[PDB]
């Protein structure tokens, strides 16, 4: 029902994957890793949740940049689609959660409905290519800084996203 494509570099994205999966149901929730995966894997979902992490100053990370310029390939229209990063809002204010904004941008261009948006109440940057009308394109996790809270963002993310997906 769900597919989940995540890309990791220091496995921190990959890791948050798994408490998601875990969080809606393993029965519910595919994961792929973006390493492993076709661009047109994609298109065997109604629903998908996409995880990246910003990389060397506002990048994809490397697995999800090799898939990115296929995007164009697949149709994403009928589709709903969340997103969820991980990232680091003190090292890197100016480009905090970029990633997922760069993805939500095409991925949205190119057909999908996103959900999943999230308050940016609670985190510490200056600027996010993730930020749509005060709020993130999706959630933001920070494994480096605020870990305590990565937890209780997962399972309220979920909860919204159980009622956006109609689950
Ligand atoms: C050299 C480098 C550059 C980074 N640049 C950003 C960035 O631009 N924006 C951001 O939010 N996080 C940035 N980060 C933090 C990573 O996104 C964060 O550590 C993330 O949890 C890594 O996910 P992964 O373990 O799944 O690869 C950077 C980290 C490193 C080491």
């Amino acid at each position: 029902k769900i597919g989940l494509f995540y890309g990791t570099q220091t496995g921190k994205t990959e890791s948050v994957a798994e408490i998601i999966r875990d969080e809606f149901g393993n029965d519910v929730v595919t994961l792929h890793d973006v390493s492993q995966a076709e661009v047109t894997d994609l298109n065997d979902y109604q629903y998908l949740i996409i995880g990246c992490p910003t990389w060397n100053i506002g990048e994809l990370q490397s697995d999800w940049e090799g898939l990115y310029s296929e995007l164009d390939d697949v149709d994403f229209n009928g589709k709903l689609v969340a997103y969820f990063g991980t990232g680091d809002q003190a090292g890197y204010a100016d480009n905090f959660q970029d990633a997922i904004g760069i993805l939500e941008e095409k991925i949205s261009q190119r057909g999908g409905k996103t959900v999943g948006y999230w308050s940016t109440d609670g985190y510490d940057f200056n600027d996010s290519k993730a930020l749509r009308n005060g709020k993130f394109v999706g959630l933001a996790l920070d494994e480096d800084n605020q870990s305590d809270l990565t937890d209780d963002r997962i399972k309220s993310w979920v909860a919204q996203l159980k009622s956006e997906f109609g689950l």
